[PDB]
């Protein structure tokens, strides 16, 4: 169970030797910090932790791809700056995670010191391998080992609180053989949420899926079909499914071949499971892909010419989809309705987002997990109106496509 694992708020913190994997893999242009966000998002576990004075705190994550190479562009050292002024607290910045020096500097440390160490990727043991002309040259063994065991040297405890990292069984994430290892607040949330919506859901449990290609979630609905009552399918994705199962004549819309083959397998299962599959019945379309394209209403039946394609979610459809949403208790959402991008085709993501904010009015658990599904929630300045915008990018949907995680499946049991 996602939700039976150790948190922080259990661990007896003082005088202890903390270590916390942290998500730090914030954007850099020319060496400086385009978002903190993730800086942040960070700080809550940080600080309950220090207030428990503990012997010292020390912070690792990667930043960016060096592939296991010194490299320069990659370097922690502006977010060590960033962090020292957002937390108001002095921060020790290594050059390395591992050696003599980082042991020495570290011993070296005051109570309560906050040590940030630099690139954990600047290993080829952080990852196990590394990409060397296109092929990728694995890690031997016993180098692997070792860094685990230098790494692991710094501490007596280990928090995890990079979510976004817990689907890849790298040496930060499941190579500290500590006694207790624990949940951070962040990655708790992300647990808790999609643990229920996972494990215990409140029936009607209703998925809304959307995007570009349905070849990149083939996975994600094969397992949702296993779980939900009913799953909407919006969006570029909606084109394959209908031209395959209703013949629609659909424009110069996305249509994935590859994912064309697999759709009547995932319908013949959504019956067999006797899942409400929703679908679009009109779309607004334009006869290029501009903010500045000529538009039109058409239906199911009318189809779409071709040349045009459509960009968003026609008004019935609206109707539709805002039905179904509210008749649920759990929501699980990714991907747009519509190019929202462009003004005249954002009207489908604005009805269902208002929609869905309005069911987490009504205290129904809405979990957003979508880039640009956040995106949108952040735009229209609702996201502390969803009940959890997850923020594990690809974590989140191997979550949802049935997978195990490494870096939770190693954490301790509550207790």
């Amino acid at each position: 169970s996602l939700s039976s694992k150790l948190s922080v708020q259990d661990l007896d913190l003082k005088d202890k030797r903390v270590f916390i994997r942290v998500d730090f893999n914030v954007p850099l242009d020319g060496k400086k910090i385009t978002s903190n966000q993730r800086i942040v998002a960070a700080l809550p576990t940080i600080k309950y932790v220090l207030e428990h004075h503990p012997r010292y705190v020390v912070l690792a994550s990667h930043l960016g791809q060096p592939n296991g190479e010194r490299n320069e562009k990659y370097s922690l050292a502006p977010v060590a700056k960033e962090l020292q002024s957002l937390l108001g607290k002095d921060v020790t910045f290594l050059n390395d995670c591992v050696g003599p020096e980082v042991e020495a500097a570290v011993k070296a440390s005051a109570p309560g010191s906050v040590i940030l160490l630099e690139n954990l990727r600047y290993h080829i043991e952080e990852e196990g391998s590394r990409k060397v002309d296109g092929q990728k040259v694995k890690a031997s063994k016993e180098d692997v080992q070792k860094f685990r065991h230098e790494l692991s040297s710094l501490a007596d405890v280990y928090i995890n609180d990079a979510f976004g990292t817990a689907h890849r069984a790298h040496s930060s994430m499941v190579g500290f053989d500590l006694p207790q290892r624990a949940a951070g607040f962040l990655l708790e949330k992300e647990l808790k949420y999609f643990g229920k919506a996972l494990e215990n859901p409140t029936r009607p449990f209703l998925a809304i899926l959307g995007g570009a290609k349905v070849a990149d979630k083939i996975q994600l609905i094969d397992n949702l079909l296993d779980k939900v009552d009913s799953i909407i399918i919006g969006g570029g994705m909606a084109f394959t499914f209908k031209k395959v199962l209703e013949n629609t004549e659909i424009g110069d819309s996305i249509f994935d071949k590859a994912g064309a083959e697999i759709v009547p397998k995932l319908m013949e299962k959504a019956k067999a499971k006797g899942v409400e599959v929703v679908l679009p019945v009109d779309f607004i379309i334009a006869d290029a892909f501009s903010a500045d394209a000529n538009t039109k209403t058409v239906t199911d039946k009318e189809g779409i010419p071709a040349g045009w394609q459509g960009l968003d979610n026609g008004p019935e459809s609206r109707k539709l989809f805002a039905a179904t949403v509210a008749k649920a208790k759990t929501i699980v959402w990714n991907g747009p309705p519509g190019v929202f991008e462009f003004e005249k085709f954002a009207a489908g993501t604005k009805a269902l987002l208002d929609e869905v904010v309005k069911s987490s009015a009504a205290g129904n658990t809405v979990i957003i997990g979508g880039g640009d599904t956040a995106t949108v929630a952040k735009k229209y300045g609702v996201t502390d109106k969803i009940s959890h915008v997850s923020t594990g990018g690809g974590a989140s949907l191997e979550l949802l496509e049935g997978k195990e995680l490494p870096g939770v499946a190693f954490l301790s049991e509550k207790k």
